[PDB]
């Protein structure tokens, strides 16, 4: 069963700003999502130092980048801590409130959209390139869930029926028709090169056959 929720007013406002502002430096989305994946990997690695059984769901700690030209999707997979149902519906939105409000105030004061990460709301930059975002996630303490939004003020959460992922998060970006450059190997490599040194986990780019 699928449940539909409204985004918090400030998040809905930020999403409409990101979608409707003319902004050509769209490549920032990839650095933001990789940074988030790295933070989720730090979380599970840290927890595993006091409880090694936290890695029973998978010991490999990495990030995979999977472009798919046929489906027009860019998938970012990590084996981080994952997210609970409470994270998806409430708690991430609550933690984001101050940063979202502060980021929109900064933008009105002439700040650049590339500053989004400095406000802890980097995820929403995915809407610069994606018409729809699907997030499949699995936390040790909960079931596997699918979160999805095409913006427009709402998102859905459902228990995922698909392939079990063990632990971690898969972000599926359904790219806008004019944003297919982010499916090119050379383009992905170029973007990641301005970021991989700060990432303490292997980033593997899957080459299409
Ligand atoms: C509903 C959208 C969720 N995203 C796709 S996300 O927030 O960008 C994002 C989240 C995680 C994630 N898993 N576990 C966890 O704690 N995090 C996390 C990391 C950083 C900040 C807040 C967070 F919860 C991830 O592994 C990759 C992501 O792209």
């Amino acid at each position: 069963e699928v449940e539909t929720f409204a985004f918090q007013a400030e998040i809905a406002q930020l999403m409409s700003l990101i979608i409707n502002t003319f902004y050509s430096n769209k490549e920032i989305f990839l650095r933001e999502l990789i940074s988030n994946s790295s933070d989720a990997l730090d979380k599970i690695r840290y927890e595993s130092l006091t409880d090694p059984s936290k890695l029973d769901s998978g010991k490999e700690l990495h990030i995979n980048l999977i472009p798919n030209k046929q489906d027009r999707t860019l998938t970012i997979v990590d084996t981080g801590i994952g997210m609970t149902k409470a994270d998806l519906i409430n708690n991430l939105g609550t933690i984001a409130k101050s940063g979202t409000k502060a980021f929109m105030e900064a933008l009105q004061a002439g700040a650049d959209i590339s500053m989004i990460g400095q406000f802890g709301v980097g995820f929403y930059s995915a809407y610069l390139v994606a018409e729809k975002v699907t997030v499949i996630t699995k936390h040790n303490d909960d079931e596997q869930y699918a979160w999805e939004s095409s913006a427009g003020g709402s998102f859905t959460v459902r228990t995922d029926t698909g392939e079990p992922m063990g632990r971690g998060t898969k972000v599926i970006l359904h790219l806008k028709e004019d944003q297919t450059e982010y499916l090119e190997e050379r383009r992905i490599k170029e973007i990641v090169k301005k970021h991989s040194q700060f990432i303490g986990y292997p980033i593997t780019l899957f080459v299409e056959k």
